[PDB]
């Protein structure tokens, strides 16, 4: 297939996100390419790792004149501008990009009936999406505009989310279809009380994203957390327990 | 116009925000009715109160209303007051009309809205595939009250309000038409995103059970809401008070 | 009947929730007698008016030597010495007495097949019942014991919640069938927030208490308030204005 | 004897509370067996550090497990960490044990709590017609144990938590026998009656999502908390780490 799942390792402890993000993808009958964008801090080790569980481990570094000079201007987006790489895998026509802080709960080849840029709501300000999840289509042309707002303008938020939210600015307003349903980005913060919300639609939740400076991988050899969120860190331990683990040794 | 901003007092107490409301309303450029509907709890005082703000000040009586609606009240007697602001839908005098909690606040002239159609809300920041209830624009219709009357008594409500009702009643409000979204500044709830986008907001909600007359005079919004309160709603309740 | 619903009103103002506790319990088929207990402070208005819904209407007073002394010694708990008047009215047999800041949903006739002293728990210190619903057999050697006690020994939260469960002391372990189930005194408090019991339980509710510094009637000509808390504030201002009212006229 | 204290530590973070629990057991005459249920995500260290305090420490993955329960797992994944907490009732090498939470901690000897039968627990403070389970006594039975994951696969739990599924599976503890009433001093949540009775508290529990481990060192019982924790549960970390 010319289409394929996309998510981003910075380093060797992110890896660990992908990890799991990737065999959970797995689990639920994977009918797309898995590909896994790695920085040059990604050790041999988790490369050999990685390429047990995705199709393409691609490592982002420095590349053309555009590139370069968003880079070496706005040294705070090297992260941002990293994630963006994925608009240049030009052999897939469509992608859905997911965080490495995300766990797939089933199946959601459904995603791939989506057009560029489709994304989930953002709580706190919803008419911004999250970009922890999105439907995009890989082109250099979409790649240099976003480089050059990149370089422009910079972020809103120091982060991919601002950029990008100010790149698809239209997003809250054009067209419904482009609207993920929440359930396809299940922040866990919305899980910290179990509010009415939550308990009448939180079980048909596909896709959960990990925020706070707390991740999973932060559970294993002080911020608050929840009973509720405490079951989907136990998910996310349970594939890593049995899918993740044994690929180390 | 047959149009009309629409709110509702349960209380003698919650009046207070109603009126800083319809106040908040008539300040910018006033083009439409005011409507606020009431219980019948709300005194004699205050009805000449919200007269001075209000086209019409509205007493809805469950029990001294039609069959299906007394019914509702009695097999649904916790949502008395989602029952009583579901009321909205009976005011079929009026074609179109723009519903704001009490809790709101009005920033600016917000005309707009009655350019959106039926239903049409902003999303809330907790559940945003849900829309909160504290703004929308509907149409009035007896057939959608006897729905929506229809629906609480099979169906209730999963958070005991009228949030929980409408979204229920109106379930495919997040997958139809973007054009029945409101923009978030029409709701404001109240990051990165509000420094940003915050400063456009032209209505505020504040949401919470802390509202701004339970404190004693972010705190941007409410000083906003105290200066309403104290030049335009203190003063009416003297002059009728002498 | 030699049976009765008891309750007290300390004030002209007071006497409002009397009278919609009353009009409450003759709206869900009234099978027993209604007294309301009254101060010297209750003007001739209130009276005639009390008597429109209360089959007695009896002014509390000063009576015996056990009676005067525990009043004269703790003026703190004049207004707790004249609660515990109910259990002069021999002329019963068995009482439920309910405070006048309660109101009823539902015909509770069933609390009389309970015995003396049956009460509800209360939430905070559930070890403790809430004295705001109570059954109780009338008798002036009770009576006396409970005076003795107040004189020695006082209340250890100035009221009579705590002289109460001091005087009966074992409610919590002696016997589960004087353990009223809590849906007939549902506390105000418990929905401030849709907590996961309430959104269970509370349609169950046959008896709610309004707690609080906030009577339902000082909402009519400062401190936060719930939209389910309203939902029963919404409820006692129904009978207020249907059935209360017109007394008054 | 055949009687145990059994708590659950669900990762590294909340093996914090289980030490101290754990610690604060043993320091006051100690009787019975301790055992600290685990999820396979404990690392090896922390199963090391517990070894030094409990007399077994019993992993519990829901998928190596007998189909029924991987079964209610995959049927109710939301509810994997309160199968785990039930997986309990499997130790039947113990007759009669007492459950509690790794947010508790206890103050004094409560040996007495095995007199009591299945199920006996404390009422919950916020509606006291349930009762709270950070702590309770029960009986393990593989015939219980399957009641309660048929019970869990067919009703799930109406606060997503072990409260809500164990008070809806022992329906009827508010009614039948006040001997199955825990006083309140044996699951102390933390007003005039808490300066009355909160002096002879034998267990407290930390409810709240901000658990002692959380803080960075009412007031009073967290201190006690604090106590136990440098002087009998930090030394552990330091020994077993050399
Ligand atoms: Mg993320
Ligand atoms: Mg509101
Ligand atoms: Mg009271
Ligand atoms: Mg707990």
């Amino acid at each position: 297939t010319d289409q394929a799942f996309v998510t981003l390792a910075t380093n060797d402890i992110y890896c660990q996100g992908a990890l799991v993000l990737g065999q959970s993808l797995r689990r639920h009958r994977l009918t797309r390419k898995l590909v896994v964008l790695i920085t040059p801090q990604v050790s041999d080790l988790l490369r050999r790792i990685l390429s047990k569980v995705f199709d393409e481990v691609i490592e982002v570094n420095l590349s053309a004149d555009y590139i370069h000079l968003a880079f070496l201007k706005r040294p705070e987006l090297g992260l941002t501008l990293t994630k963006l790489h994925c608009w240049t895998l030009t052999h897939y026509s469509k992608c859905v990009f997911l965080d490495a802080d995300t766990l797939v709960l089933s199946n959601v080849d459904e995603l791939f009936d989506r057009g560029e840029f489709s994304a989930a709501p953002d709580p706190g300000w919803p008419d911004c999406f999250n970009s922890g999840v999105f439907v995009f289509q890989p082109s250099l042309h979409t790649h240099k505009l976003l480089l050059q707002h990149a370089m422009e303008h910079g972020s809103f938020d120091g982060a991919d989310q601002g950029l990008l939210n100010s790149f698809f600015r239209n997003w809250s307003t054009t067209d419904i279809h482009k609207h993920l349903p929440f359930i396809y980005n299940l922040s866990s913060n919305t899980m910290y009380t179990y509010s009415p919300a939550f308990k009448q639609f939180g079980s048909s939740a596909k896709v959960v994203h990990f925020l706070g400076s707390m991740k999973p991988w932060n559970y294993k050899y002080s911020v608050s957390s929840s009973q509720h969120q405490a079951a989907f860190l136990h998910l996310w331990w349970t594939v890593y327990q049995n899918n993740v683990l044994p690929l180390y040794k």
